[PDB]
């Protein structure tokens, strides 16, 4: 009715996404269309979770059996954007400019008890003003191939708990490949994520993850990897970048770093703001 579809963006896990112009207004959107009054009210409460790291909810329109998300519109995702910087790879300043703005997204959510579940570069956006948000925070929880390279250990394990955690495992994942320019754990089946983590990281245990062995999905036949250097992980980058990974990617969900503990990390001393160069 109110909307004029301008193009389709991609395809969700809940639905297609389109720019559109409101033809009231004339604002430009992104239009969600949902593929329960439950849900309803989950979603109502997002209205209201508002920061500039977070992709704004705009509305939330039900008209016969269908559900309409309209959120603010930007103008490139970060998957876009690693593509294009493929060749040169991103300055570190503006990987640390975007870390620490998603992180700060992260506390806020967090600090509402909001969890996204779901971070990849597709849902990560940018503006020509040095900005990245996160779009869709609270979806997940709301309405209950998708890829599982950011999927933290935990969930793999099949816990039915998921915590905060979840979401910094998920941007440490983005953090590396902003550095080495290649996903760092890109599993095509549950096993196969849960042995690229252990190749990697080491297989977990007792010792570094108690409890783990208890765990649902935990099997005593996981073959006994040992951990690699991180060094050899995400090679260039430096040693303050390092340590914060490697306390982004600890496999007790307890002992992974917060969101506003990592804030303070060091390797945030000398964060800047940079503009993007952006072909749009
Ligand atoms: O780089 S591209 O030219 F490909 C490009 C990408 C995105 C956008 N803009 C964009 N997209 C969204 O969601 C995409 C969706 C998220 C994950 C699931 C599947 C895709 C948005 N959600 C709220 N506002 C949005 N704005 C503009 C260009």
């Amino acid at each position: 009715e109110n909307f004029q579809k301008v193009e389709k963006i991609g395809e969700g896990t809940y639905g297609v996404v389109y720019k559109a112009r409101n033809k009231l207004t004339g604002e430009v959107v992104a239009l969600k269309k949902i593929r329960p009054s439950t849900a309803i009210r989950e979603i109502s409460l997002l209205k209201e979770l508002n920061h500039p790291n977070i992709v704004k909810l705009l509305d939330v329109i039900h008209t016969e059996n269908k559900l309409y998300l309209v959120f603010e519109f930007l103008h490139q995702d970060l998957k876009k954007f690693m593509d294009a910087s493929a060749l040169t790879g991103i300055p570190l300043p503006l990987i640390k400019s975007y870390l620490f703005q998603l992180l700060q997204g992260l506390a806020f959510c967090h600090s509402h008890r909001v969890l996204h579940r779901d971070l990849k570069p597709q849902n990560l956006l940018i503006n020509t003003e040095g900005a990245i948000k996160l779009a869709d925070f609270g979806l997940a929880r709301a309405f209950g191939v998708v890829t599982l390279w950011y999927r933290a250990p935990e969930i793999l394990l099949g816990c039915k708990y998921y915590s905060t955690a979840v979401d910094i495992w998920s941007l440490g994942c983005i953090f590396a490949e902003m550095v080495t320019r290649r996903a760092l754990f890109p599993g095509d089946s549950e096993i196969d994520q849960l042995f690229r983590i252990f190749r990697t990281l080491g297989t977990p245990d007792e010792v570094v993850w108690p409890g783990v062995t208890s765990m649902p999905d935990y099997k005593p036949s996981f073959p006994k990897w040992a951990r690699q250097d991180f060094s050899k992980v995400v090679p260039p980058l430096d040693e303050d970048g390092r340590s914060l990974l490697s306390q982004m990617l600890h496999y007790d969900p307890n002992k992974r770093i917060s969101a506003k503990a990592a804030l303070a990390h060091p390797f945030f001393q000398d964060v800047t703001k940079p503009v993007p160069h952006l072909r749009l």
